[PDB]
């Protein structure tokens, strides 16, 4: 990012809950119930074109849920936390704003605009539907990494980045999908750079 531009673009990252709840650690359900079996938002992260990113940028603007009271039921459905201990979600959302949303205050000027941007992005990138449409289902099969990639790329027109983790038995599985968004927050772009990590050739899609 040069000049007075704070950062170069965003990753918009969604997570599959079945690969959060099959690992060596316990996941917990939030207090509104087991979530729907769908990708959820992990976060919308400002990032730069050298692989670095801004973080914790404004400690004088702590998260304030009364500013996003109109979004909360959408946030309950589409951005649930599965970390322990069971909670309403506010811990997770507080954490995303403080670490990451505070660094996008140049473009997305207040909390409400930040959270509403991530919910509008989820609503146009339906990953499940896209995958299902290519016959790729969370049914515990292993699928070739190239097919999942090409299915998303054919549907949205930009290449996603797939991050894997490993389940309790050590098997490499579909964890999170990152799509990139321009520095304005207005449109999908090809990522300028991709994060590190390894998936290997064939990966599970766990049931949830």
């Amino acid at each position: 990012a040069s000049g007075s531009k704070d950062f170069d673009f965003f990753y918009f990252v969604q997570q599959w809950p079945g690969s959060y709840c099959d690992t060596k650690q316990s996941c917990c359900y939030p207090t509104t119930g087991k979530p729907a079996a769908d990708f959820g938002i992990h976060g919308l992260w400002p990032n730069n074109n050298d692989g670095t990113y801004p973080s914790n940028c404004d400690p004088n603007s702590p998260y304030d849920q009364s500013q996003i009271s109109d979004l909360i039921s959408s946030m309950q459905q589409n951005w649930p936390t599965l970390a322990c201990p069971s909670g309403s979600g506010s811990t997770f959302w507080s954490h995303e704003w403080e670490k990451h949303g505070t660094c996008a205050e140049s473009v997305l000027t207040n909390q409400h605009a930040y959270f509403k941007k991530a919910l509008d992005l989820k609503n146009q990138i339906d990953l499940l539907s896209i995958l299902q449409g290519a016959d790729i289902h969370p049914d515990g099969e292993s699928y070739d990494l190239v097919n999942i990639r090409n299915a998303i790329k054919s549907a949205i027109g930009y290449t996603p980045w797939i991050q894997c983790n490993v389940d309790q038995s050590g098997n490499s599985q579909l964890y999170q999908v990152y799509i990139c968004v321009d520095g304005s927050g207005s449109s999908l772009i090809e990522c300028p750079i991709f994060p590190g990590g390894k998936c290997g050739t064939s990966i599970e899609f766990p049931t949830f």
